[PDB]
């Protein structure tokens, strides 16, 4: 199975407003980085308790929710992209992915 995965066309969604961006997701967790500012967001594995699957405003997003509170939403997924997010939450982060 695949040890990394890489978005480099999705968004992430704050108060209504889409960064683009890019998402690489590894085995130890989660990277954003923001093209226009260049701000780096992580998310380590373990810090990840729930993670949701939804349709968005363009096409599906991840919502995710992390031990200390915060939410991250990452928007613009093609509807395709499920099944392989899904077995990589399940696989790497032993969660399995809400669909909402």
């Amino acid at each position: 199975m695949a040890e990394t995965l890489e978005f480099n066309d999705v968004y992430q969604e704050v108060k209504g407003s889409m960064n683009d961006g890019r998402l690489r997701l590894s085995r130890q967790g989660i990277i954003f980085k923001n093209s226009k500012t260049g701000k780096v967001d992580n998310i380590q594995a373990g810090e990840l308790t729930e993670g949701i699957w939804r349709r968005v405003a363009l096409g599906h997003g991840l919502k995710l929710l992390t031990k200390n509170g915060h939410v991250y939403k990452y928007d613009g997924f093609r509807e395709s992209e499920f099944e392989k997010l899904s077995d990589f939450f399940k696989t790497h982060y032993r969660l399995e992915l809400m669909e909402k």
